[PDB]
């Protein structure tokens, strides 16, 4: 039937893009050396690698599940990306706006 083909091709796209994003998270940390702390940096990249391992282990999951992984990856990465950006990643003017303290 067409149904399986449709779903499979989407699962492929989902795997591919999710995989790419995991590498993108680590790629971002590659310039984040002094900009991020070792703990949050390890947290995102470790999770990214877990994400890569998850894809290989759960290739048998549907694209909804790959989306789910993408979402939870993005959720945890979001604040850490944000702290990266508001330092020297997001355009502020001089530098990233410090929260004060």
């Amino acid at each position: 039937s067409k149904e399986e083909d449709e779903k499979e091709s989407q699962r492929i796209a989902s795997k591919n893009q999710l995989e790419s994003i995991a590498y993108s998270l680590k790629n971002t940390i590659s310039e984040a050396g002094d900009k991020l702390e070792q703990a949050d940096k390890d947290t995102v990249t470790k999770k990214a690698e877990e994400t890569i391992s998850w894809l290989d282990s759960n290739t048998t999951a549907s694209k909804e599940e790959f989306d789910d992984k993408l979402k939870e990856l993005q959720d945890i990465a979001n604040p850490i990306m944000s702290k990266l950006y508001q330092a020297g990643g997001a355009p502020g003017g001089a530098a990233g706006g410090a929260p004060g303290g």
